[PDB]
């Protein structure tokens, strides 16, 4: 009980993240480092190549509705997050949607993503 | 003497998954062995009230795993997409269909992550109880 626990650190981090993915995901790239792994399909690396993709994806007045997080203390001090939910974009009907997430340390109890791999259900079934 | 590249996080992976549902319908009794001391673990589920909690430890985690009382457990795979991680670890993402007890198949989306086989944490959550 040294450090925040691994639910509030992953809960709050999938707040600010789908809150940005809304209001500015041009902004999204902050999440990322050298070594992350952004899957959305092949995967991109790194801030810039992710950014580039985020950008090309449209997010037009994307809308969440989180129905449930997982989030666990995992290897090396990180945090693995398990995200099920709705997504709305560009105002059509919610998908349900699967999203892992391994958070890395960044500091004092700072994170980074470096792993982010979403899939929408729909697409699998 | 020789050098060869290491095989590719999907490739790990996906051969996790599969010894992970054959021995999850074979001798789900073993499947413990894959864990270790904070390792952690949930299997979907609801409480009285809402999504059960997760377990640490591999005795904990042995006891929730025979708790679900998996018989006969038939899994059909649908999506698999595994990535390098920490430390040179594996996150693999899961989603498919598990049949128990020959029931019907119910939709899971599921999260592990592997040691650079050692599980660190199994995530599972059935649709149906999240949805
Ligand atoms: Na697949």
């Amino acid at each position: 009980m040294e450090k925040p626990s691994p639910l509030l650190v992953g809960r709050e981090f999938v707040r600010q993240y789908y809150t940005l993915l809304n209001q500015a995901p041009d902004m999204l790239h902050r999440f990322y480092g050298k070594n992350s792994s952004y899957v959305h399909a092949d995967a991109v690396y790194g801030q810039k190549e992710i950014h580039r993709k985020v950008m090309s994806q449209n997010f037009t007045n994307c809308h969440t509705k989180i129905r449930h997080v997982d989030a666990h203390a995992t290897l090396n001090d990180g945090v693995v997050v398990q995200v099920m939910g709705l997504l709305s974009n560009n105002n059509q009907a919610l998908r349900r949607f699967m999203q892992t997430f391994v958070l890395a340390p960044e500091v004092a109890n700072k994170f980074y993503v470096h792993n982010d791999i979403f899939r929408y259900q729909d697409e699998v079934f």
